[PDB]
């Protein structure tokens, strides 16, 4: 149980990653990355994200750890006060592939957040969901599942040039 505030930039970044990869590959593809921000007590503020490299090995998605560590290192050289908080991907509801990848991310951080963005909604006006993992037992054995969390959009400073300011210009 945590409270989660999401900065608009995170949502825009993830959609951007998906749009750019779809253009590059000529088809929609799943994209994966890191969530960055701050946590104080049970309160998590998700401030930014960045793309991560993965490889498909024996038909499974493997996060490139060496890529991640270099990427994190460079990010922290600039943003000294921010921390890795979890990971994101795109698609529908959480699935067994997400579970397999989440277990890798659990090797980087204790209790990573998981954010999924659905790039194929036409109806929902914020196709983003956030999860934490839980280990449930029902017929003998530990089973990792995702529990969905409520989130809010993070309050931003008056001097920030944010989504409202820029949206006034686009249309």
């Amino acid at each position: 149980s945590v409270s989660v505030a999401l900065h608009p930039l995170v949502i825009l970044n993830i959609s951007d990653h998906w749009i750019r990869m779809r253009s590059q590959e000529g088809r929609p593809v799943q994209v994966i990355g890191a969530l960055i921000g701050k946590q104080e007590g049970r309160n998590i503020e998700v401030m930014n994200s960045f793309e991560l490299l993965s490889h498909t090995v024996e038909e499974k998605i493997i996060i490139d750890k060496e890529y991640y560590y270099t990427k994190e290192e460079q990010f922290k050289q600039v943003f000294k006060e921010l921390e890795f908080l979890g990971w994101y991907t795109t698609g529908g509801p959480p699935d067994p592939s997400d579970i397999h990848v989440h277990k890798q991310v659990c090797e980087i951080i204790e209790s990573p957040l998981f954010l999924k963005l659905n790039p194929m909604t036409k109806h929902t006006d914020l196709p983003v969901s956030v999860f934490e993992s839980v280990i449930d037992i029902i017929n003998g054995e530990a089973t990792m599942l995702f529990a969905e969390l409520t989130y809010t959009l993070a309050t931003e400073e008056a001097e920030r040039i944010g989504v409202d300011h820029v949206a006034r210009m686009t249309a």
